[PDB]
C-alpha cells in the first residue's frame, strides 16, 4: 500500500544520516585516541599530564554543557524521548537547532570520554535529518512523521551496523500512529539499509564484536538464562531508579554548582580515562573487554561498579548522552561475570559459557527499556550470531518482566514525562 | 505495562501449539514417506504401484475436502486470512471446529502429498489453540485477541523453527489493534519461545538449512540483488494474479466437477510423488534441493515451472494448504539459478554464489504478501546466517516494492477480501 516520493525519500533520508553518524563516530574515536596518545607523551614526566588531560577533558564537556543552553537545551540527555514525544504530539523539533548543536555538541562530550553514547546523539540527528529532508521533499503530515521516524531509526543502525535493530527500535519502544500508512516499515528499511551501506562503506564492514562460532547451546541450560533475567530484572529496577535519584539531585542547581558542574565533571572523567581499563568512553570498549581480554574476576566487579555509577552519574548531570551503549558495556560485563559463575557451576549444561555472556549482552537494555525485541535483535546484529537466540529471548523478555514486575516504567516514557515537565525549561 | 496472568497463559499457548505443531509435522512426514516407500515395495513389478498410490493419494485429499465441507469450511487453504480477519473483526472463529478439521484434514492433504504447506494447519490451529485457552485461562476480550495472536505467531515458529518469524508475523503483516496493550510484544514472544523449544525437544535443534559459513558479501555486489529484486518482484506479481484467476475458475464449479475435484487433483499429485524431484509435498524438499544436490541447471527451470503451477493448482482448489512453503521452495530454486549465472558472469564480486541463493530465498514472499521484515527474520532464522543480512535486505524490500508498483496487492489481504465474498459460503 505504499507510495514512491516517500520511498526515495527514505533512500535521502538514510543516506544522510548514514554519512552523519559514520563520520560523527570516526570523529569522536580520533579525539578519543588523541587525547590517549597525548597522555602518553607527557607520561614520562611526571603527573603534568594528569593536569593536561584534566583541563582537556573538562573543558570540552563544559564547553559542551554551554553550547547546550543557550542554543538547543533539546538535546540533553538520550534522543529517543524528544524523537519519541515529537512523533506523538508534544514537545517540538527544530532540524537547525538540533542538528548542529548535537553534533558540535555531541562531539565535545563523548570525546572527552563521557560514559556515552553514540546512539544519542545519531538518534536525534537522524530524526533532524529525516525533518530536514522533509521539507525539501514537501512531505505530507504524514509522511513527514515517517521520515523524522526513518532518521531515528537510521540513526540506531548507524551506531551500531545494526539494520532490523533501528527498525525494531520504532516499532517495538517508541510505538507510533502511522494512519494507516503503516508501510512505512518500508520507508524504514530502505532507510535502515542506506544508513548501514554508508556506515560500512566508510567504516564497516565486520561487526562490533563478532562472536559467529559459539553455537553449542543445549536446552536443558534455559533454566539458567531465566535466572539471569530474573538478575538483570532488579539490576534494571535499580538501574533506573537509581537514574532517576541522580536526576533530581543535579535538577537542584545552585545556580553556582551548575556553572562549574561542566568542568567539574569532564575534568574527574578525563582523570579516569588513564588508567588501563574500559571505565570510561561509551561503553564498546568495555564489550570488547569483557570478552575477550580475560581479566580477574575481582576487576570484572570493579569496572561494573565504576561504570554503573559514573553512567548514572554523567547522563544524570544531563550531557548530551545516549544510554544505549553504556548498558550494553555493563551488561556484557555483568554476563561475562555470571558466564563464569555458572560454568563453574554446570559446565554440562554450559559448555560454552560465551553463549551465556551473549544472552546477557542486551538483558539490561531489555530491562530498563521494555523493549525485549529490540534488545535481542540488537545483539544478534552485533554479534553475527543467531544460535544463542533461545537463551537470548528468555535472558532478554524475562529481565523485561521482572523490571515491570518490580514497578520500574520505561526509561525512556519516564525521560519524557521529565523532559515535558520541563514545559519552561 | 504488561500484566502477568496473561504472559503464563502465553506460556501455556506456545507449549500447545509447539507440540501439536511438532506432532503434526512429524505425522505428515511419517505418512509421506510410508507412500514413496510403499512405492517401491511395489515399484518391481510394474506400474501396478502407479494405481496404488494413485488411490492412496486421490482418496485421502478426497476424504480432506469433504471433511471441509460440511463441517468446517473455515479451515480452507492457509491460516493467515482467517485469523487475520478474525483478529479484526470480520469472520469467526470457532476452536472446536478449526482445531479437529484442519488437523485431520490437513493431515490427509498435506500426507497425500499436496503442494502445501505446513504453516497453513499450524497458524489456524494455534489461533484456536489461543483462542482455546484464552476461555480457559478466562482472560478479557483484548487479552484473548493477543492469545489468538500468539497462536498464530507459534504456529509460524513451529513450522520452521523461527520465533523472531512468528513475531514479525503478528507485526507487519496482519497488523493488529491491540489497545493500548501493545505489549502483547511479550507475549507473542513468550509464546513463540516455548513453541520452538518444545519444537526442538521434538524434532530440533537444527535449523531448516543451516549456512552460516558463507559469508564473505562484498558491497559492489548489492546492485546485483536491486536486480534479483526486480526479477522476484514481477515473479510474486504473476504469481499472485495467476493465483486469482485459478481461484475462480475452481470457484466456478459445476456441481459435479468438485464432486471429483478432490479426487483427481489428489491422484495426479500421487502420481508425480514418485518421480525423483521435489515437485510435491510442501517445500522444504524443494529448497533442501535447490541447496544442495547439485543438479542441471535445466532441471532446476524444469522443477521451477512445475511447481509454480503445482502450487497454483493446489491452492487454487481450495484444498487445506499453506503458501508459504510452497514459496520458498519456488524461491529458493529461483535464486540458485540466479546464483549460479550471477557467479558466472560477475565472480569477483559474488566470491560465494550460495549468499545470492539465501538472499532470493524470501523474496518471492516479500513481493507476493508485502512483508519483507518477516521474509527477512525467517531466511535468517532458518540459515542461521546473518552475514547475508544487506543483500537479503535489498532483494526482498526492492521485490516487495516492484510488486506493488505493477499493482499486485497483499496476497493475503486479497484472499481475505475473497473468504469475507464468501458470507454466505
Ligand atoms: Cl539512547
Ligand atoms: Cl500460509
Amino acid at each position: 500500500s505504499l507510495h514512491p516520493r516517500t520511498l526515495v525519500a527514505a533512500i535521502v533520508v538514510g543516506l544522510i544520516t548514514g554519512v552523519l553518524g559514520a563520520g560523527f563516530k570516526s570523529a569522536v574515536n580520533n579525539m578519543l585516541q588523541w587525547r590517549s596518545q597525548l597522555a602518553q607523551i607527557l607520561a614520562p614526566i611526571p603527573p603534568l599530564a594528569w593536569l593536561v588531560t584534566a583541563l582537556i577533558s573538562g573543558g570540552m564537556v563544559a564547553l559542551s554543557f554551554w553550547l547546550m543552553k543557550r542554543f538547543a537545551p533539546d538535546t540533553s540527555g538520550s534522543g529517543i524521548p524528544q524523537i519519541e514525544g515529537h512523533l506523538e504530539g508534544k514537545l517540538p523539533l527544530v532540524w537547525q537547532r538540533v542538528l548542529p548543536i548535537k553534533l558540535v555538541g555531541g562531539f565535545l562530550s563523548l570525546g572527552a570520554g563521557m560514559l556515552a553514547g553514540f546512539e544519542g546523539p545519531t538518534i536525534q540527528m537522524g530524526g533532524s535529518i529525516g525533518q530536514m529532508t522533509g521539507g525539501w521533499f514537501k512531505a505530507t503530515q504524514e509522511n513527514q512523521r515517517i521520515l523524522i521516524a526513518v532518521g531515528a531509526g537510521a540513526g540506531l543502525a548507524t551506531a551500531f551496523n545494526a539494520p532490523l535493530a533501528g527498525v525494531a527500535l520504532i516499532g517495538e519502544e517508541m510505538h507510533p500512529r502511522f494512519r494507516s500508512q503503516t508501510l512505512a516499515y518500508h520507508s524504514l528499511l530502505f532507510g535502515c539499509v542506506m544508513a548501514t551501506i554508508i556506515l560500512r562503506m566508510i567504516r564497516g564492514q565486520s561487526a562490533i564484536i563478532s562472536l559467529t562460532e559459539f553455537k553449542r547451546v543445549p536446552l536443558d541450560s534455559l533454566w539458567m538464562f531465566i535466572i539471569l533475567g530474573i538478575l538483570f530484572g532488579v539490576m534494571g529496577y535499580t538501574f533506573n531508579r537509581g537514574l532517576f535519584k541522580v536526576l533530581d539531585w543535579f535538577d537542584r542547581l545552585p545556580p553556582l554548582a551548575t556553572k562549574w558542574k561542566g568542568f567539574l565533571l569532564g575534568s574527574i572523567i578525563g582523570i579516569l580515562s588513564l588508567f588501563p581499563l574500559p571505565l570510561t568512553d561509551g561503553g564498546d570498549n568495555a564489550v570488547l573487554w569483557a570478552f575477550n581480554s580475560q581479566s580477574h574476576f575481582s576487576t570484572l566487579i570493579l569496572v561494573f561498579c565504576g561504570r554503573f555509577l559514573l553512567t548514572l552519574i554523567c547522563y544524570g548531570s544531563g550531557a548530551i548522552g545516549g544510554i544505549f551503549a553504556p548498558m550494553l558495556g555493563i551488561a556484557s560485563i555483568v554476563s561475562v561475570a555470571m558466564a563464569r559463575h555458572f560454568h563453574l557451576l554446570f559446565p554440562s549444561q554450559i559448555p560454552e559459557p560465551a553463549v551465556m555472556a551473549i544472552a546477557g549482552m542486551g538483558a539490561l537494555v531489555a530491562a530498563t527499556v521494555r523493549a525485549p525485541l529490540t534488545a535481542i535483535l540488537l545483539t544478534i546484529e552485533m554479534t553475527d550470531n543467531y544460535f544463542v537466540i533461545l537463551p537470548l529471548l528468555v535472558t532478554c523478555l524475562v529481565a523485561s518482566v521482572v523490571a515491570e514486575a518490580l514497578g520500574g516504567k520505561p526509561i525512556y516514557t519516564v525521560l519524557l514525562e521529565r523532559t515535558l515537565a520541563k514545559q519552561n525549561r
